[PDB]
């Protein structure tokens, strides 16, 4: 009985809802190598989990996430485009019924089998409250997955999620470090964009790294097995938990290499 991925309530209805979904600098966008020019600029990247404390992970029906204790500089992000610090909040995914779809940022027109989404806060707004209402408040880095070889890092992730099969299911999920889902390169493009789902807010400064992560065909049909519903409510599996690339408009999508 609100917003989702459905047939009643999916990404092409919002917009009956959320009038920013028509906005101009939604997201996802396609990334178009030919016209995402390198820029000389960006700083250098720093990825700063080694301090990371996750804390639970959570069915909500939309999606996984699995959340940290942001409440100090514990795990962050600075630098390539963002200025100051912002801190890791949480992670979840998006994903589709098959391997050909389920991201939601495509590199030329091409789809990845699922995104990772860790989502930070710009620490100058003081709370996340503050941040989201700002056009700089959020930093997104994506992630991209396609089908190969076992992940190892995503093991732990893999192994809890028939425990929390439907909708409001959480469990602990303590120890669990996110660099295990980083690629070895963390070149990127980045472009200021939105929030992917309702409300869609135009606070989010993306970074979207180039080098896709391989995870088995076995892992990511194993996201394809939770539900979009609750305990009791008949069973909706929760696959093409994505929105559709949205125009670029007035923006640049730059990278962070040559
Ligand atoms: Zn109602
Ligand atoms: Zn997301």
């Amino acid at each position: 009985h609100h917003w989702g991925y459905g047939k009643h309530n999916g990404p092409e209805h919002w917009h009956k809802d959320f009038p920013i979904a028509k906005g101009e600098r939604q997201s996802p966008v396609d990334i178009d190598t030919h016209t995402a020019k390198y820029d000389p600029s960006l700083k250098p990247l720093s990825v700063s989990y080694d301090q990371a404390t996750s804390l639970r992970i959570l069915n909500n029906g939309h999606s996984f996430q699995v959340t940290f204790d942001d409440s100090q500089d514990k795990a962050v992000l600075k630098g390539g485009p963002l200025d100051g610090t912002y801190r890791l909040l949480q992670f979840h995914f998006h994903w589709g019924s098959l391997d050909g779809q389920g991201s939601e940022h495509t590199v030329d027109k091409k789809k990845y089998a699922a995104e990772l989404h860790l989502v930070h806060w710009n620490t100058k707004y003081g709370d996340v409250g503050k941040a989201v209402q700002q056009p700089d408040g959020l930093a997104v880095l994506g992630i991209f997955l396609k089908v190969g070889s076992a992940k190892p890092g995503l093991q732990k992730v893999v192994d809890v999620l028939d425990s929390i099969k439907t909708e409001g299911k959480s469990a602990d999920f303590t120890n669990f470090d996110p660099r295990g889902l980083l690629p070895e390169s963390l070149d990127y493009w980045t472009y200021p964009g939105s929030l992917t789902t309702p409300p869609l807010a135009e606070c989010v400064t993306w970074i979207v790294l180039k080098e896709p992560i391989s995870v088995s065909s076995e892992q990511v049909l194993k996201f394809r097995k939770l539900n979009f519903n609750g305990e009791g409510e008949p069973e909706e599996l929760m696959v093409d938990n994505w929105r559709p690339a949205q125009p670029l408009k007035n923006r640049q999508i730059k990278a962070s290499f040559k």
